C-alpha cells in the first residue's frame, strides 16, 4: 500500500515541513519544502510505517532521547571527535492515509552500506580498513552505551558512508536497539520478556545465544566478530547457521580459548595481535560492567603502528 503521493508536502510535530520523494523499510527520500522537487540527491529520508510497527516506535525513542543534532555536536566538540556516526534526527510525526494510521521519521541520508563494498573488494576489508572502521565504531558505540542503549546488531549492512564524504561510517538501524540502563538501572541478568530478537546469528553475542537481554559487552563482542569476518572472509561457524546451539557452543569454546580462535581463522599464519587483544579485553567484562573504550581504542592505534599508519581518518575503500 502506497503511504504517501509523491511529493506532497509532510508536517512533522514541531511544525517543520518536508516534501517527499521517491524510494531509495518503506523509505523515501526527502527534502525540506520549497517549489523544487525532492531531486535524488536529497540528503534527508523519510521512514514510515503503521503506527502500530513496533521497531518504527523503538528507534524513534532513541532518535529523539539520543540523536538529538546539538546533543551530537556536543559531544563531538566535549571528546574532540572529527565526527560522530550517529545518524541525525530532524522530525517525525503522524500521517492518516486511506484511514490508516502511520508513524514518520526524518532523518539524514547516507550512501552505500559497507556490505555492498565489501562484496565488492572480494569479502575483504584492508586491516588498515578494519582498524579505522572499529575506531569509529567504539566512538559510536560508547556514545549510545553513555545513553542507555545498546545496538545488539553491528554488522556491514547497518553500516552507511556519509552521502558527501566517503571516510565518515555511520552505524544505522535501531528498531531492535535496547535500553539496558534505563534511568540508571541496569537491566538484570536474564531474558526480557519485551524483547524476542537475538541479533543477526553469525554475528551475535553469547549473552544473546543464552537468550538474556544484550549489555554493553555484548555489542563490543558483536564488533569483534565482525572484524573476523571482515579481515578474513570467515567466520568458523558459518556453515552451520540454521543451528544455533552449535553457533553458540562454537563461540563460548573460541572465547575460552582465543589463540584457538585466532588459528581457526587466521590458518597457518601470524593473526593480527590487536584482535586476540581486543577479545582479550572484552573477555574481561561482567555482564553490567562499563567497558574502558579508550583501552580498546589504544589496543587498535597499537595495530595502526604497527602497519605503519596512524589514525588520519582514512577508511581506505
Ligand atoms: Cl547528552
Ligand atoms: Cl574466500
Amino acid at each position: 500500500a502506497e503511504q504517501f503521493a509523491v511529493g506532497e508536502i509532510i508536517t512533522d510535530m514541531a511544525a517543520a515541513a518536508w516534501k517527499v520523494g521517491l524510494p531509495i523499510g518503506c523509505i523515501y527520500l526527502a527534502d525540506m519544502n520549497s517549489s523544487e522537487s525532492v531531486g535524488s540527491d536529497a540528503p534527508c529520508v523519510v521512514k514510515v510505517e503503521p503506527s502500530d510497527n513496533g521497531p518504527l516506535f523503538t528507534e524513534l525513542k532513541f532518535y529523539q532521547r539520543a540523536a538529538k543534532p546539538e546533543q551530537i555536536q556536543k559531544w563531538i566538540r566535549t571528546r574532540k571527535l572529527k565526527y560522530l556516526g550517529v545518524p541525525k534526527y530532524w522530525g517525525s510525526g503522524l500521517h492518516d492515509k486511506n484511514g490508516k494510521s502511520y508513524r514518520f521519521m526524518i532523518m539524514d541520508r547516507f550512501g552505500s552500506d559497507l556490505q555492498k563494498i565489501y562484496e565488492a573488494n572480494a569479502k575483504r576489508f584492508s586491516r588498515k580498513t578494519v582498524l579505522q572502521l572499529s575506531l569509529r565504531i567504539l566512538d559510536i558505540l560508547e556514545y549510545i552505551h553513555e545513553h542507555e542503549y545498546v545496538h545488539g546488531d553491528i554488522k556491514a549492512s547497518n553500516l552507511l558512508l556519509n552521502y558527501k564524504n566517503p571516510d565518515q561510517v555511520y552505524l544505522v538501524d535501531y528498531g531492535l536497539a535496547y535500553r539496558y540502563c534505563p534511568e540508571g538501572v541496569h537491566k538484570a541478568y536474564a531474558a526480557d520478556p519485551k524483547r524476542c530478537h537475538d541479533g543477526t546469528i553469525e554475528f551475535t553475542s553469547i549473552d544473546a545465544h543464552n537468550g538474556v537481554a544484550p549489555s554493553r559487552r555484548g555489542d563490543l563482542e558483536i564488533l569483534g566478530y565482525c572484524m573476523i569476518q571482515w579481515l578474513t572472509g570467515h567466520l568458523p561457524w558459518e556453515d552451520n547457521l540454521k543451528d544455533p546451539k552449535y553457533v553458540r557452543d562454537s563461540k563460548i569454546r573460541y572465547r575460552e580459548n582465543i589463540a584457538s580462535l585466532m588459528d581457526k581463522c587466521f590458518p597457518a599464519a601470524n593473526a593480527p595481535g590487536e584482535i586476540a587483544k581486543y577479545m582479550e579485553t572484552v573477555k574481561l567484562l561482567d555482564y553490567t560492567e562499563k567497558p574502558l573504550y579508550e583501552n580498546l581504542r589504544d589496543i587498535l592505534l597499537q595495530g595502526l603502528k604497527a602497519i605503519g599508519s596512524k589514525d588520519d581518518g582514512k577508511l581506505d575503500l
